[PDB]
């Protein structure tokens, strides 16, 4: 079945929002977020911290899902996946399917889904409330193809983050645009000038 995943931001009843590190745009930066563009700029396979902020702690058994989609165009119905150079290369972590663009690092409770109905790829982790004295929870995502690998790239790629309960009920949704590139700090600077 076709699908056009919702992009609609929805804090819901726990006040679910995203946060990113304020990393600036030095040469050395591997991952930087633009508030102005609502856009991440990261390197392939590198760490991208994404914070989850909540006004009320959701119940035990809550889960966090990420899915990439093409934001717009004739590509809206196209499942985002890795290119052949990257799909068929030597880089499995033993947990991620080789086609999945998005991975989570450093979590042995990560789970990967090819949807049996829509064929969309997604990655889920358990929601862990922040440690006492911490304000948010952080997930380290890794993006496993560059923006240049993507065939719809008539279209930006959007990461959609959803909070869901143990039964799959949606509690919250947020999203940001994502560029996988050689020089995140330079491309952000450049894109904001534009
Ligand atoms: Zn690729």
């Amino acid at each position: 079945s076709s699908s056009v995943p919702s992009q609609k931001t929805y804090q819901g009843s726990y006040g679910f929002r995203l946060g990113f590190l304020h990393s600036g745009t030095a040469k050395s930066v591997t991952c930087t977020y633009s508030p102005a563009l609502n856009k991440m700029f990261c390197q392939l396979a590198k760490t991208c911290p994404v914070q989850l902020w909540v006004d009320s702690t959701p119940p035990p058994g809550t889960r966090v899902r990420a899915m990439a989609i093409y934001k717009q165009s004739q590509h809206m119905t196209e499942v985002v996946r890795r290119c052949p150079h990257h799909e068929r290369c030597s880089d499995s972590d033993g947990l991620a399917p080789p086609q999945h663009l998005i991975r989570v690092e450093g979590n042995l409770r990560v789970e990967y889904l090819d949807d049996r109905n829509t064929f969309r790829h997604s990655v889920v982790v358990p929601y862990e409330p922040p440690e006492v004295g911490s304000d948010c929870t952080t997930i380290h995502y890794n993006y496993m193809c560059n923006s240049s690998c993507m065939g719809g790239m008539r279209s930006p790629i959007l990461t959609i983050i959803t909070l869901e309960d143990s039964s799959g009920n949606l509690l919250g949704r947020n999203s940001f645009e994502v560029r996988v590139c050689a020089c995140p700090g330079r491309d952000r600077r450049t894109e904001e000038e534009n």
